[PDB]
């Protein structure tokens, strides 16, 4: 028998009790910061909330420490919602979140550690003309949140973004101040769209052209890009564009405003929400926080007395084009990495299943290449309009066609009675030319009764002709964080198959399609569990 089969073993979750949107992070005098929205008190969201703290020296090994923001005065009496951290020149660094007042109003406020000689930045303090800033003109005491890390202009003058709608179009209010106390609405927002509700967790920073690195947000330039990102209708989307400080005027490179249609783009097209990046000075990397949410039933959280994981922390920048975005698992989880397994030049018969044997299943990181031949008999289907969840939720693993269903069964018991399968299929329109899909199977995932199994599936954009499709999987007992084609298009889902409790879990390598396709490598590890220490009291 085994206990608390779900927990991860290497993604960060707190001890016990319910966690979500992960909160400002920084690197502050060679510490990790992390901090998450926390409810003390049970296994679901709740009417208190504070912030979760904790720290790491390589993002992947964690200390838990006690809370750090909690409501204290009246402008946050009611809970300390959502925020993001700044380090101010002097090297203090400032927290700027979200609190629900006495009136039960969305208000932000700041704060600041209180021992800057303390490594662990344990204890907080807050201004004391809290609330710095309130809802606007016309909007809703409960439309008005999640405040990002400040940039500053070349002017002098910093600049933040507050999520929110205005008569329902969701909305990036834009605000500036010289101290970082004082602090003035713009006349304009820095971007919004229509019938989008509460724009949740702005997230505002500039991607340098042609490199993999990141850069510090108050970076701009010409040879700079920013991104716009918000979370609206359960998901995180964001778009690629121009910053013009001098008039506070963001330009969409595609030339669109947010629509959450299969038009725009989304970081992940799985479980992954309320995410918050942060820049690295010490590998200069941008950082990428998410949560991930439970699919299992609420009666469930609270009987295993637990809920939400974040997703492990993937360094993020802008495409070799810089049309989208591209995320990577930090180096630091490598040295999880315990014994290997691989694989070369092994072809997948038609309707075959290939078991990866002496992994650790459960528990690793599995990178896969298939090398196609015989592309001129993709199934024939223009993919301008389709939308891919749609696709896979309708074609799943056991769909067969000409090139694919071909990928990874994760999470799979010993007779394959559950299953998770990550795959692709491949595609061609009347004219000619390709395109590549990839899914997340998780219809077989578990025979449990409510378990949201729905499946995730998003394009993705290679030439088959050129390049091989790489696929790797993060496999951590309940998350699974689907990478594919190098971060092109990444999807984490969630399953909880029953098998677990009893048995081992198994890995394959499958085809379920007609045409034959090779394995180029294959090259998967077993992940070592993550180190947990606590010093609260
Ligand atoms: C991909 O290849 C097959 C594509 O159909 C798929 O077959 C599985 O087995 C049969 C078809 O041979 C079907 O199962 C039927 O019987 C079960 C009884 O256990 C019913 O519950 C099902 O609803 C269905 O009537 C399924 O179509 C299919 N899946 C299973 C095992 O139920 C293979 O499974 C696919 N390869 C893998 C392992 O992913
Ligand atoms: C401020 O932070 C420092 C650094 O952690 C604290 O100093 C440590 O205090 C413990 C006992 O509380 C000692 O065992 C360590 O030797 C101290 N280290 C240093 C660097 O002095 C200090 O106590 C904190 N002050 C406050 C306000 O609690
Ligand atoms: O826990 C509160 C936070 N949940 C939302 C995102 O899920 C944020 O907008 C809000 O600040």
């Amino acid at each position: 028998q085994i206990e608390q089969p779900y927990r991860t073993g290497y993604h960060f979750q707190p001890p016990s009790n319910w966690m979500n949107d992960p909160n400002g992070p920084m690197l502050y005098q060679g510490v990790y910061h992390f901090f998450y929205q926390y409810n003390p008190y049970a296994a679901t969201f709740g009417d208190v909330i504070i912030w979760g703290h904790a720290v790491s020296y390589d993002l992947v090994n964690w200390i838990h420490l006690d809370p750090a923001i909690y409501p204290t005065q009246e402008a946050d009496s009611k809970s300390c919602w959502s925020g993001s951290a700044t380090i101010l020149p002097g090297n203090i660094p400032a927290m700027l979140y979200t609190g629900s007042d006495s009136k039960s109003r969305q208000v932000q406020d700041l704060a600041w550690p209180k021992n800057l000689s303390d490594p662990f930045l344990r204890e907080w303090v807050k201004h004391p003309k809290n609330p710095l800033i309130t809802p606007p003109e016309g909007v809703k005491d409960d439309c008005f949140r999640d405040p990002s890390t400040a940039w500053l202009g070349p002017d002098g003058v910093w600049r933040i973004v507050v999520g929110g709608d205005r008569d329902n179009n969701g909305m990036a209010f834009l605000y500036q101040s010289t101290d970082f106390v004082n602090w003035k609405r713009y006349d304009q927002p820095l971007s919004s769209a229509d019938a989008t509700g509460t724009w949740e967790c702005p997230d505002f920073y500039p991607v340098p052209l042609n490199s993999t690195n990141g850069l510090d947000t108050s970076v701009y330039g010409g040879s700079v890009r920013h991104v716009m990102k918000a979370g609206f209708e359960g998901h995180d989307w964001y778009t690629i564009g121009t910053y013009s400080p001098d008039r506070e005027n963001f330009l969409p490179q595609n030339g669109l405003s947010l629509t959450g249609s299969t038009l725009d783009l989304r970081y992940d097209y799985g479980q992954f929400y309320a995410s918050k990046s942060f820049f690295d000075d010490a590998k200069n990397r941008r950082v990428l926080w998410a949560w991930v949410p439970e699919t299992d039933s609420q009666a469930d959280d609270i009987e295993k007395g637990w809920a939400g994981l974040q997703s492990f922390p993937r360094a993020l920048w802008i495409d070799r084009n810089g049309k989208q975005l591209i995320q990577w698992p930090v180096e630091e989880i490598e040295e999880l990495r315990q014994n290997q397994v691989n694989l070369q030049n092994k072809n997948l018969k038609p309707g075959s299943v290939l078991e990866i044997h002496g992994i650790a299943a459960s528990q690793a990181d599995v990178t896969i290449s298939f090398k196609l031949e015989g592309l001129k008999e993709a199934e024939v289907l223009d993919t301008t309009l389709v939308d891919p969840q749609a696709l896979c939720n309708e074609r799943g693993a056991s769909s067969r066609g000409a090139l694919g269903p071909f990928g990874l069964l994760a999470m799979a018991s010993k007779d394959l009675k559950e299953q998770s399968a990550i795959f692709f299929r491949v595609f061609q329109n009347q004219l000619g030319r390709y395109s590549v899909l990839m899914c997340s199977d998780l219809s077989r995932s578990t025979v449990r009764s409510n378990i949201d199994t729905t499946s995730y599936g998003a394009f993705v954009d290679i030439d088959p002709r050129s390049e091989e499709i790489s696929l790797r999987n993060l496999i951590d007992h309940s998350i699974i964080e689907s990478f594919g084609a190098g971060g092109k298009t990444c999807i984490t889902s969630r399953i909880y198959p029953k098998f677990v409790n009893n048995e081992e879990a198994h890995l394959f390598v499958f085809n379920n399609g007609t045409q034959n396709v090779k394995i180029s490598e294959m090259s998967a590890w077993s992940m070592k569990n993550a180190k947990f220490v606590v010093d609260q009291s």
